[PDB]
């Protein structure tokens, strides 16, 4: 029932007891292990809300209080009378930023509670998350000196009236399919751009356009709005010794930026919770720029390193892949734009895994996605066991809208 | 039931029903993934139905399911069973099992070679001395003068778990460690533990930085005894640089044969605790954990100096750099000296189409992607971005604990 993860490295065991509060199913059972995969009413509201305002009120210290108890009753009147419940600032708060401290997949979360939470719960019309996300990309953005921030838009009531960026980032960069048979600009993003270009935007077909955004309010039929260019910060990719690397063209925004995830906090559910940070420097140099399905630029780098492409064991895939991951922090750090190495960022995250263990008794965390995609045993994390499970609050999955909306 | 896995680069999806026949537990529940985790005496009942199961597999296997041959040789294991408690297989069913349980390793990249296995029968040997014998023969039998042949040898099964067969080494060949009075380590710091109990059983250690340990091999759970390897059978590459000369100053050579041989082979329920098998290397075995783990040779720092890399900061990627730059020596070294070797590249590539064709004609491929993928450029290798179902299969290769913390001393 109490269970042991050592790290290989240092053969520092910790005891993971918090496992046992865990709520949610995994994907996997004792005959199969599913750690690999992607993706794997008034009764049943209120245990949901108790159990969150349990922790809440044990957070600050006042578990079994008059105000704890007070609270409870006033949340179990409220549903039973109106089939939901509102949020405290406070709680929202509190659960936003445990929502991150809860994400299995993020290595980011030493930051979880250095987090600025927008609450943006007044907001009815889509020209309103229109205003409170250019305000959120100007807050985060700072300039270059980057701010973890959430922007909270209204919880689900019926299910037919709910909030939605259909973006699945802020910033993103359109794709188009050519008749050349090839893909202009992200080739991720080809579905989406069609969304947009079909529902009235004026593609400028280039490698590099920011995708509008596509708001929808009160389960109202979605609305295109272009984010004011001069809030979208972007860094040109160059590289400290090679000078040929700024003629690739390459490109990055400084901002990530997730708008696709539903936020549940003591059962209320959060379908448009925009939340920001900074990069890894992977997330584009690895991720972005090499995926075969991304920007795929692997080739084109080897040949203006003269690289013996003709064997795979000359391994200069990976030596353009070092190159790429360099011009990337090089070119971030030089326009000051707030960026984390993958050694740093996951150093970071074995100290924070260090005193969730000591301080709240456990870290979920999802192995295959902690570990960065290039280097992994040459960083911390590799040699780290890791138990994953699912504690609440949280960020989840939710359908794509444009699947689940009714025009 | 059916599961599907997708590739997140081609799309391509798999549908696996193999996981069906899957008996053992993977330490996962419902409610907690342990995934990550390295490390999560038989009653005559217990082994009928397994014997049973592993040659309903077997006859299958040959299309002779529901013969009279089938049904002959159920009839005879069971009766050698209740007669006296345990069976012996024949040797084309231990053929079919060592090779099984390869193909059934779910940590194994190497698995697309799965049908080639020289299975050396060892189960006549009754000595140390014997052991010693078998084992040399199966080194150079597989070193082959650098052309790699994977080979396992079995030595006789458990009985009653007083009595067991095993190498105490982790691999056949591996390189002491030895810790000084400063706290610092000579050779390979994996290795301290098990150098001390050589020098214990009476090893004279050379203290040098590649030293080749001595067999420590117990039979029929006797007290275990020593022996070295003839060291003309033991193939080693210096390692060098293409282009950086100074590269070969540093002084590494490595041995050309991976040869595991403290894991437990599982075959119809019988136990055949001492097994070595043997393949070839992956390049990153060497280049990345071996040279560059910390708690490992450990030599980033000393190539990233040599390369004039900018140290002051982990953000310049030195660290990266430098690792690629000793795997490409280790490869190149390999290449040069005509020992087989495989890239991650190569490895990775094969493997998936393995998978494929498993998932085609056996119905799935259980894969640890943890295990499988990388430990460098792992999203630029195609396993990165293959979904896997983990799951246990019999025959199988399984964890034991290390001898020297169960044995009972005779003196
Ligand atoms: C401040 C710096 C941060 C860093 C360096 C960071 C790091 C990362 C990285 C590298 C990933 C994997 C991304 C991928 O491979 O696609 C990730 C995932 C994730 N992070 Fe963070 N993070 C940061 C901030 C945040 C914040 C502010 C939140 C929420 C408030 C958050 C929540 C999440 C979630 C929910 C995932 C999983 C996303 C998914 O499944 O697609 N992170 N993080
Ligand atoms: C022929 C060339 C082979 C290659 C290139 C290869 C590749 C590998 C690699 C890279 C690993 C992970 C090693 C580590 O990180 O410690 C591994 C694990 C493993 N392989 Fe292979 N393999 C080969 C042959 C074999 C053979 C012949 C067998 C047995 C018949 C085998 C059974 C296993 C097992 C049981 C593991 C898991 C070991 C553990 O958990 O420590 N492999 N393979
Ligand atoms: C908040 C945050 C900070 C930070 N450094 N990184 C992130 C993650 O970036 C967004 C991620 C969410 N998975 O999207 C990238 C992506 C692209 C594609 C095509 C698939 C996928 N799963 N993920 C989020
Ligand atoms: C047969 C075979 C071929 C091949 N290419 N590679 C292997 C595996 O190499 C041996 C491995 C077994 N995991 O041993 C390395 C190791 C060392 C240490 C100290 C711990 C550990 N778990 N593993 C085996
Ligand atoms: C199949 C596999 O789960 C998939 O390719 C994963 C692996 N690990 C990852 N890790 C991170 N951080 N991000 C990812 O998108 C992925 N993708
Ligand atoms: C804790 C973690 O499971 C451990 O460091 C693993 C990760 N993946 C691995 N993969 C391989 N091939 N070999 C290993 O030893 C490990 N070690
Ligand atoms: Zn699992």
């Amino acid at each position: 029932r109490f269970l042991k993860v050592k790290n290989w490295e240092t053969d520092v065991v910790l005891t993971d007891t918090l496992h046992l509060k865990s709520t949610l199913e995994t994907g996997c059972t004792e005959h199969i292990c599913m750690g690999s995969i992607m993706l794997p009413t008034k009764d049943q509201l209120f245990p949901l809300a108790k159990e969150f305002l349990d922790q809440y009120y044990s957070s600050i210290k006042r578990f079994g209080s008059k105000a704890h108890m007070d609270r409870l009753e006033e949340v179990n009147k409220e549903i039973e009378s109106t089939s939901t419940y509102q949020l405290k600032d406070t709680e929202l708060i509190y659960g936003a930023k445990h929502a991150w401290r809860n994400a299995s997949r993020c290595v980011g979360r030493i930051q979880w509670s250095k987090l600025q939470v927008f609450d943006a719960r007044d907001c009815t019309t889509a020209h309103g998350m229109f205003n409170y996300i250019c305000n959120h990309v100007k807050y985060a953005t700072n300039k270059g000196n980057l701010r973890s921030a959430i922007t909270i838009f209204p919880q689900r009531t019926d299910g037919k009236h709910d909030f939605r960026v259909w973006n699945s980032q802020l910033i993103r960069y359109a794709g188009y399919k050519q008749p050349d048979g090839s893909t202009l600009g992200d080739p991720a993003n080809v579905q989406f751009t069609e969304i947009c270009i079909q529902q009235g935007w004026k593609a400028p077909r280039g490698r590099f356009d920011v995708l509008p955004l596509l708001l929808q309010a009160n389960g109202n039929d979605p609305e295109l709005f272009q984010i004011p260019p001069e809030l979208v910060l972007e860094v040109p990719i160059r590289h400290p010794k090679f000078d040929w690397f700024k003629d690739l063209g390459l490109k990055w925004y400084g901002l990530p930026a997730v708008s696709n995830m539903l936020l549940e906090i003591g059962g209320l559910e959060f379908s448009a919770c925009p939340f920001s940070g900074w990069y890894m420097g992977t997330e584009i140099g690895v991720r972005d720029c090499c995926d075969n399905s991304r920007y795929n630029i692997l080739e084109e780098v080897a040949k203006k390193m003269d690289l013996d492409m003709r064997k795979t064991s000359s391994l200069w895939k990976d030596q353009a892949l070092v190159e790429i991951n360099i011009a990337v922090l090089y070119s971030f750090q030089s326009d000051k734009v707030t960026i984390v190495d993958h050694h740093s960022a996951t150093e970071s995250f074995i100290k924070h895994m260090e005193n969730e263990y000591r301080c709240r008794g456990g870290c979920p965390a999802d192995w295959v996605w902690i570990v960065p995609p290039m280097s992994g045993s040459i960083t911390p994390v590799f040699h780290q066991e890791m138990l994953n499970y699912r504690l609440t609050p949280s960020f989840e999955y939710q359908p794509d809208p444009w699947n689940t909306h009714v025009w």
